[PDB]
């Protein structure tokens, strides 16, 4: 349909958004490729997708692992018209409590990762290609013990407005996802191992939302969809926020 | 996508509300436009056809608005989606601004959208999409354009709390704001002289960033996806399509 | 003592915010003039004020009361160096109950009124001129039955930004100060006649702000200070927020 | 006098904007304390300010002369009512350009060096003491070949939301000042080694202003000075933009 013809790779494609946004974005005909870090999970994503889903192990931390994946893109498909950043790392830490581990995962993965799968992506991506980011409301708002998070979120949206500039002899536009609270693994663990207490969490964060429900991941797959397809053209370096009017109101 | 649903357009006639209305008779759905004068209203919905539909209206009057809403319960009973498009604008510095360039803008702009809107809404079924005409002029600065811009941040903010308002209805309420997108309208703001639009829309396409106006179908699909089911957890957002000029 | 020998015109001097601010304008020296609805009212926050301030009332709704109080700044003091509209209303009503004339109120009175007295008052006020605008919190969030008052606050801030590239032959500057919650009679009336209805929504407005506490209107006042001193030169176009972090989050 | 009995540091003081807001915060009577990556420089600086400012050099990259400096406060002052974290790097990449080098010297000075400012701070900072974070309006804006700097000075400003949360049981208050366009060495620097291509830049970066002049680093330094003082106590998690109207329009 409107993506067909497509490459699309998403980072971060095994779980949650990044694994419903290669399901939408292969319902709507793109080739999709998904990274993982490990290769049993990433090979049970591929399968379960199906409708030619290709994986390719690598760790978007690692500069060869990018060096690699962008490799077989270029051998197997020749272009990449949609690139969606997806890979990212999250953790609950209060100021007083920030170890300088915690922040420097937090930002390899969420910030630096991006930058340089943006970078080595150019070469395949021609003009009119499309590529979207992992913001996040948490870029926009205060949340206590998410510092860190937050800020590399919001670092993620910024690069946004700057590279508007950067890529427009290259045709090239980004833009940027906001997802508000999602349902996904991710959500449920932060209230813990006990599924008593991912229910707790779930449900206060679904409070939180002003319509009252976690959003599904295929509520946020469609948004990288629409920015991915032709219909997007006129948009750079926007912001595009589901997050049922939390962040909004 | 739009298949099945009913859409009303009020400033149907021309540029981005002829484009929106174009697209969303593409997609499917039920289209409705509104148009200042019957003469172009007429000749826009022959040249749309695909089941479209022409009421003449004119926002700053209730009673106009009174008689189209009655219109569609007694058509179609339902008005899935609604876009309020209607607008005005004029060049007025600090300094020059009359009291009625306010009044007719802000009418226009502002308090034609909060009535739109009030009337509608009976209509409106649950889990029906509202999208407004926002701009990037309620979100930055423009010499002589104060009243235009300040209308449209109105705009914008109405639908931050109208989510509030709307969530027992289920109805969820959006905001497009275009960049330059070429229209009669941007080119009326050069004058009636050839070289006047030219010369205007020339200056106005080095100031994108990507260095060209907008088509109106590209400001039209953003609010046919807002008007889709797709955009099912989206509220209060606001979705600019600029071309980056707003977002640099 | 930075206003010193300043001239500051206060709209809606005699109560909240305004009263606060009048008293902070005249404590750094500058001479103050604030305007009233109602003469008896206009009389006792002079005397209170002291200080040499005088008070004018005039409806900002009438372009003919604006003409009167423009009049007798120029023959009283000749000069317009600080300006803050806080003349302002605000009513609540959810969609599918506002009026016409709710609308029309609260737009004419606190999007209206600022400009025009913005544009007279502009021969009065020298190059290097303060102007500060009466934003809220509210105009960019969005609170349930307070879209049109919120609406009319993102209006006035809008105004700002469009308004230094009007104003940059002026000299003079444009400024917004958004309010969080603060206690005054217009937000106590809120909660109604009775005390209880007052108390209750004032301590739950309280609960909502971060730090957990109502605004004094001095700490306000002081934020009007600061931009009418020549410390906020080079701040022009911007929107300064004293919410107690409530929309920062 | 207002931050007379106010303890206060800035790091990154040596030079341009840093320098003036410690020598304004001395000004106003606070006991000023300044860190310099040079003790040269450092010295000249605590030379010049006088009035009892205190110099200690460090790298603000380095964990242990973070612990070095605030150790020092320790023993000597006892406590630190107000901190300004002025350090800072900038460096033009344009996407296709960027090293990892570069990446990584940005963020840790621009970023991660403020974290851990902070959080050595607080056992410091009394109950009502000030934060004042470095923003920019690169951090809101997009320029060609500043992705990596507006993306760390984004995440800057997004810390203090959270952080506003994480503090409020401390009573500590964070916020931040984004400057326009300042004259400062830095900016002439990028813009050539030569003085003449130095001229074009500064004029050039000028024209970008509304008001059409860059600003003073006096102008940045009174806003931090006005964050200090007790005057913005409900301000909290706020950006204050000083950028002659730049980002505002």
């Amino acid at each position: 349909k409107r993506l067909e013809g497509k490459v699309a790779l998403v980072t971060g494609g095994t779980s949650g958004i990044g694994l419903a946004t290669a399901k939408d974005l292969a319902a709507q005909g793109a080739r999709v490729i998904i990274t993982g870090r490990r290769q049993a999970e990433l090979d049970q994503a591929v399968a379960a997708l199906g409708q030619g889903v290709r994986g390719v192990r690598s760790d978007v931390t690692r500069s060869a692992d990018l060096d690699a994946l962008f490799e077989t893109i270029r051998a197997t498909e020749g272009r990449l018209d949609v690139l969606f950043t997806n890979a990212g790392g999250g953790s609950m830490a209060a100021l007083g409590e920030i170890s300088e581990q915690h922040f420097d995962d937090t930002f390899e993965r969420n910030v630096k990762a991006v930058v340089f799968t943006v970078q080595k992506a150019l070469p395949l991506m021609p003009q009119g290609a499309s590529i979207i980011l992992n913001g996040s409301i948490a870029g926009s708002t205060g949340t206590q013990a998410f510092s860190i998070y937050g800020a590399s979120k919001a670092a993620v949206r910024a690069l946004a407005r700057s590279w508007v500039l950067d890529l427009k002899e290259r045709g090239i536009r980004v833009n940027v996802v906001s997802p508000g609270s999602t349902r996904t693994i991710g959500l449920a663990e932060l209230g813990g191992d006990t599924q008593e207490g991912q229910d707790g969490l779930l449900a206060y964060l679904a409070s939180l939302v002003p319509i009252g429900r976690l959003a599904d991941p295929s509520e946020i797959a469609k948004v990288v969809s629409f920015l991915a397809s032709d219909d997007s053209s006129f948009i750079n370096g926007a912001e595009i926020t589901a997050d049922g009017g939390q962040a909004q109101v």
